[PDB]
């Protein structure tokens, strides 16, 4: 017996009223598929949302441990297993996902087959194992037949575009996603829908359309119970306030930390956000990470040093940052900090160039503001704001 | 009238029959006896009688084929060719009459020639918008390949004349003249139009060697004065910023071949006028009794060049009280920028140049910004970011 059902039966010996509470929580309408689930091995709810909501209702502290056991025990060819693979990916439960994947790639069901391979393509692209060109050739070679996977094959390319700083393809790619054509797996449709709101909030942030950003993240929140999406919605809300409302941006980051105390990844993400926030407002920055050699962390070290006129320390940092390799968005930021160290307009224009390449209208405000402080002509600034890169 | 003349010329010397047969590329005088003996009989390619009249009556080409074309049967292939000859020569009196007669006829291929050429001419003279023009063309659901060529030719003409350069490069590449097999006159002249249009596009892209090569090909490909006119114009314009003498030589060549024509004569005068302002030389080509934007801008430019800021301000005052397209506004902001020595005017000038995707004349505000010590990285970025 899987740990989840040992637990809910011993919990039922001691309280009988749980049966109708669990049946409401799972939206089951009558405890009969709940009897079925507890008494017969391999019996599966119809929608994965039922046991997830029970596990979150009754056993939240233990959610990972209980569904790592439930998920790695399901029949991989079933609909629950396919749902489990989406559950795994959305929570960054890569240990449950990679095992589910390398068992669906080999299995006998051609619907779980393709879920497996598409998610494998995703996870190889994420870990820089294959190029963007490999990913799209392997997906095309797959002849995707499910509506779920034609949705997710575009979702995975959006994730890659977002993390590489290649924002200009995203608005067009996301508009082709149509989730209303998923009729089979309502767990996958509800979760994918949450991914889109989160991504759409991301796209509107990089378009400097900040109210629509906050509105999309907020719809994202009201739509989900997955902690990962809540994390990135509070992150996105707070980033949208970076230039306008220090207190409210900080409040959103702290909210994200408070719900993610367990996780070291989520902890560092909000910590890095608070670090950029305090550098932007030129405040004392307790969130610098000095024992790191990632570009994000070294740039925030330079930025703070620059803010406090420690140009030797800043130049040393920017010396290190030179012997490293930047994506476009990262180079924009690099040129911006070089412009503030050396007070050189050409670094700010170089910074504007790469911001234009990556189609980031949000952070391009940092070089634009510095150029105006240097008395740059306002018409030229207008013209910079309106011209685009190829 | 055409054939009265050529047997009056045959009465006096018979050796013209082997000369007229080679010039019209006929291979043997059989279609020329054919043409001369039976009224309404037509050569296979419109290129034959055109090349003849260039041989024998260069003096009289217009009024004898003004007569020849306005007696052709409107439903023939020669008539359709004539409508191109007429269009190729901007003989609007002969084809506007051919046009409103071919839309009325009963033949479905000259049906289509007329109606597209009508859209062209209503688009040219601002009679309909580029919108209406394009929906009227689609409403024809055009089937001949010649007219699928020319329906894009006409919009290119419109983009060229409106200063809307960015649609043109992609529009012209869709043209495929290898699908015209029926009328080789329309394909050879369309061929020259493509060369001429291609020459213009490469000039607006600041690809000046390719520009000159397309114009030189245009010249070797034609005997039509209007395409020669616009080839020397484009060649001379490509040299505006580099080679004063070679630019003036091409304009003067163009002047020499268009001395009778008032339109073309003024075109080269205006090109020579702009050339001398650009090199800031004494400008004998200025037209002081004009109130077109081109002529007044050249007035201001020259005044600015020679430090007559009062005179330049007056001119620029009038030019304010008139209405500019994008490319004209660019030039206005450029000259205001030089008079007021104000960088913002140069960026405004660059803005409207970028809007029109003119990569040639934008060299004017960019050079001024450089003299005023503008940052070179910014100029690079201005050079390479583009408009929506």
């Amino acid at each position: 017996m899987e740990l989840i059902r040992i637990a809910m039966k011993k919990d039922l010996e001691n309280d009988n009223s749980l049966m109708n509470k669990w049946a409401t929580v799972a939206g089951l309408k009558n405890p009969n598929p709940l009897y079925d689930f507890l008494n017969h091995d391999g019996k599966t709810f119809n929608e994965f949302s039922s046991i997830v909501n029970i596990v979150k209702s009754q056993y939240p502290d233990r959610e990972y441990e209980l569904m790592k056991d439930y998920c790695l025990n399901l029949d991989v060819k079933t609909k629950a297993a396919r749902s489990a693979l989406e559950y795994a990916d959305a929570n960054m439960f890569f240990e449950i996902e990679d095992v589910l994947i390398d068992s669906m790639i080999s299995c006998s069901n051609m619907k779980s087959k393709e879920y497996g391979k598409v998610y494998k393509i995703h996870r190889e692209l994420s870990n820089s194992v294959i190029t963007e060109f490999e990913a799209v050739k392997r997906l095309g070679k797959l002849n995707i037949k499910t509506p779920e996977m034609n949705s997710f094959s575009r979702l995975l390319l959006l994730y890659h575009y977002l993390s590489t700083g290649n924002f200009s393809p995203m608005a067009q790619l996301i508009k082709q996603i149509d989730l209303s054509e998923i009729s089979e797996n309502m767990y996958i449709r509800n979760t994918y829908q949450t991914r889109v709101h989160v991504l759409m909030s991301n796209i509107k942030l990089n378009e400097n359309s900040l109210e629509e950003c906050r509105e999309y993240s907020k719809k994202a929140l009201e739509s989900t119970n997955i902690l990962r999406f809540q994390v990135f919605s509070y992150l996105t809300i707070g980033n949208s306030l970076l230039f306008s409302n220090y207190e409210l941006a900080q409040e959103n980051f702290l909210k994200g930390l408070s719900i993610s105390v367990q996780n070291e990844n989520y902890n560092m993400i909000f910590q890095q956000a608070l670090c950029f926030l305090n550098n932007v407002w030129r405040k004392e920055n307790k969130w610098i990470n000095f024992e790191s050699d990632s570009i994000m962390d070294l740039q925030e070290q330079a930025h703070c040093f620059i803010n406090f006129n420690e140009n030797s320390k800043a130049k040393e940092v920017l010396d290190k940052l030179d012997l490293l390799v930047h994506n476009d968005n990262e180079l924009a930021m690099h040129y911006y900090l070089k412009g503030r160290l050396e007070q050189n307009k050409a670094c700010f224009y170089s910074s504007i160039e790469y911001f234009k390449k990556s189609n980031d209208k949000f952070l391009i405000r940092l070089p634009l503001l510095e150029l105006q402080k240097m008395g740059e002509n306002q018409k030229l600034l207008e013209l910079l704001l309106l011209l685009e890169y190829a």
